[PDB]
């Protein structure tokens, strides 16, 4: 299948060089696979789900997303126009409120409920989980996320937007899950994007056009664009039997484009999330 004048992010992951305009996928577009998007909730009925997103979880007085940004997030996994994975199903869970702000408790609780609920859903091609959150470290947050992960659900977590070190924030730098830097349309490292050696793969985080409530449509920056790449691409991959959860993230790299990408510091990946497709 060819999607022709799609976001530049799209285009680029399906592509060994940069500047082109079409995504090329399979037709199966994740059919079979579940994500969950951990943020600040999905607006479910916005046309471009098509049915497929629900909310499952909040940890405040509504379910509804106040400020847009899991919406966001959650059309890059998953939306007909703007997503990676144009047909699986979306679960939200509102860790965060509606000014994008959270405690680690609940951060660490929402993960917790989803190693549990995943045992009450129909998710035969697999599951994943999407945290575009972060802070300072905690090895409790840490330890959480790798719990989430050994249960059986691909992790994947933003980097973080500080310009520094992975390491000194989490869960980006819990080892076992799949920690996501961003780059930009022309093959740079976002001038925002953390690094270290703790990053497993980059993927487009700059500029990127997706979901917004109120039934709209916005661009905006950050790590927080690049792991929803990374997400959608993994559960298209599990769905085409090319992988499973526990070695989505090391199959992710091993099939990377590498070298690609400049302003890599000495001791980070330059590996940058690719689908291989050939028609
Ligand atoms: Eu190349
Ligand atoms: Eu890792």
């Amino acid at each position: 299948a060819a999607q022709t004048n799609a976001p530049w992010g799209l285009a680029r992951i399906s592509s060994t060089s940069p500047g082109t305009s079409t995504y090329y996928y399979d037709e199966s577009a994740g059919q079979g696979s579940c994500v969950y998007v951990i943020d600040t909730g999905i607006e479910a009925s916005h046309p471009e789900f098509e049915g497929r997103a629900q909310m499952v979880k909040t940890y405040y007085y509504s379910s509804r997303d106040g400020n847009g940004h899991g919406t966001h997030c959650a059309g890059t996994v998953g939306s007909r126009t703007y997503g990676v994975a144009k047909k699986t199903q979306l679960f939200g869970v509102k860790v965060l409120d509606d000014n994008g702000s959270g405690q680690y408790s609940t951060i660490i609780a929402g993960m917790d409920f989803v190693a549990s609920d995943k045992n009450n859903r129909n998710c035969p091609k697999g599951v994943v989980a999407s945290l575009s959150l972060g802070g300072g470290y905690s090895s409790s947050v840490n330890s959480a996320a790798a719990r989430l992960q050994s249960s059986g659900v691909m992790v994947a977590v933003a980097a973080g937007n500080n310009n520094a070190d992975a390491r000194n924030y989490s869960p980006a730098s819990e080892p076992s899950v799949c920690t996501v830097g961003a780059s930009d349309r022309y093959d740079r490292r976002s001038s925002f994007s953390n690094y270290g050696s703790v990053l497993d793969i980059f993927g487009p985080g700059t500029d990127i056009l997706s979901t917004w409530i109120g039934g709209s449509t916005r661009s905006i920056s950050g790590t927080s664009m690049a792991t929803p790449h990374v997400a959608g691409l993994a559960a298209y991959l599990m769905t085409l039997g090319k992988t499973t959860a526990a070695s989505a993230c090391r199959y992710i790299a091993d099939t990377a484009n590498k070298g690609d990408l400049s302003n890599i510091p000495f001791g980070t990946v330059n590996l940058l999330a690719y689908n291989n497709y050939q028609a």
